[PDB]
């Protein structure tokens, strides 16, 4: 009844080509007369914690990338380095590039994922940016240069190219300037991550999104003061909870009728005695994937 | 790395529409030169009690239906009833109509849906054909006439198109020959959706799925026959397994080195004596498939 939605991936799929260097495949998002994949598709085995890229990239040509939109091959005409992506240019613009930007998305903060694999599309899903830079997602083996997004009217936000998977089996990767996200490198060693939170500002908004769905059985008659509320959440590994994430709820405080503290109060006894076997909104498990926007969507 | 995934959606933007009819407008699927839609966007909120949709489709012509394809306008050409559908014949055939089936959804098996309002898609969520021929879907007023597909290569199967909430919550439709899911009907009345039972097959992939993941204390060495599986099953409300799903289990059962009916034994040990979490959650999933689980 209130699920996960992704965004409508068409003026995404539009995008999508095929990024060949020597014997490595993968997706890239191609945009006006530019493609833009990830850089360590030059990168052979040499991937273990040798990569020079300035090195490796020096003795390459524009040849030496091919480069499929469906059937067609397009033309690389020249080629540079942006922080961890390469930057193809091709001789024709894509007819389908939509409305777009690149946005640098802040931890919490949700996105639709194209997982693509040769170039083609194959799945679309929500998901969020973990506290620690990370994405719990869905990619296989050539999925790399698969891109995470937001729609707003025609527009298209590319907030994410897709690019390893850690060891703990969690995703790495980069905003379309190339710029990782989080302490990591495009190189095969192994990395950790910073130990993740709960993401609260989106349970809280879950929890007002089963109030407003008509579930209030986990709601009760207490309140608690944000420092109050905050000594509980440490203990359970949840975020801080900000004056400005109040603000933010205050829009679904209204239409709630219960005031942010008040949900806290609730949040906070849910998170002390647990669910009992109960369900919420259909889960039973706090839900930190939707934000206040997302569920003022649905 | 379990996650519900939908198809993409953008094979099926192309073809929706927005078509209306007096005060009330709703979806349409525009494939080639005829636009598809629920038949009941002809009626008034009077004629919803008991409507005579072949009398309520004599009183109207092509000049009733305004069909717009985002700005432009398509003109109708032609129009008539196939079941609980309208078939708009319109000016143009769409430029944009994909290569396309028309299929009928089995219960237990999943699809995508694109959820639109005002022929303008909004999200994609995929869900599953209940057992009791409702779908748990997220529509909201003015999503009727959204369409629900699956793709196998570059082809679209149609198989499903939204036409009503049900007093349960849940939703109820047609395939895209205007043949019902179900027993219902698209007056308003008082149907309601019978009791509903857990897809046992996909609870199967789902445990399957979890001893991928490390989760695998719900195992044991008991065994069962698929006869005496099935009926603890249905006395719990779960689907009795057919000899083709247990077939459908083959691959998931040699990655596992857990045969078939012995991971029915373990359900048959859950369903008698409860749970401690599964893949996270006290309840067992029962929208993953076979074929979801083996794509990871
Ligand atoms: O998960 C991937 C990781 C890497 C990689 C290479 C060097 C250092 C770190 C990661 O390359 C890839 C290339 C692909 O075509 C693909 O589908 C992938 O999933 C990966």
């Amino acid at each position: 009844g209130f699920r996960k939605m992704a965004f409508p991936s068409g003026k995404v799929e539009g995008c999508m080509v095929q990024v060949t260097c020597g014997t490595t495949t993968l997706n890239g998002l191609w945009l006006d007369d530019t493609v833009y994949c990830p850089r360590h598709v030059i990168c052979t085995a040499e991937d273990m914690l040798n990569p020079n890229y300035e090195d490796l990239l020096i003795r390459k040509s524009n040849h030496s990338f091919l480069v499929q939109a469906g059937n067609v091959q397009l033309r690389v005409i020249g080629h540079s380095m942006q922080n961890c992506l390469l930057r193809l240019k091709v001789d024709t613009s894509n007819p389908k590039t939509p409305k777009y930007k690149f946005v640098r998305i802040q931890p919490g903060q949700t996105f639709s994922v194209l997982a693509c694999y040769n170039g083609s599309p194959s799945g679309v899903y929500q998901c969020a940016m973990r506290p620690n830079h990370t994405i719990k997602g869905s990619f296989l083996n050539g999925s790399c240069g698969s891109v995470g997004f937001n729609i707003d009217y025609d527009c298209v936000s590319f907030c994410y190219m897709h690019h390893m998977e850690l060891p703990t089996g969690v995703h790495a990767g980069t905003d379309l300037e190339g710029k990782f996200y989080g302490p990591f490198v495009d190189r095969q060693t192994a990395q950790a991550a910073g130990t993740d939170t709960t993401i609260t500002l989106n349970v809280l908004a879950w929890l007002y999104a089963a109030v407003i769905n008509g579930d209030r059985w986990f709601l009760n008659r207490f309140t608690t003061t944000l420092n109050d509320f905050n000594l509980v959440a440490m203990k359970y590994n949840y975020e801080p909870l900000t004056q400005d994430h109040v603000d933010i709820l205050g829009p679904l405080s209204a239409q709630t009728g219960i005031a942010v503290l008040d949900m806290c109060a609730a949040l906070k006894e849910l998170l002390q005695n647990g669910m009992n076997g109960r369900t919420i909104l259909g889960s039973t498990i706090l839900e930190d994937e939707f934000t206040p926007f997302d569920v003022v969507r649905q």
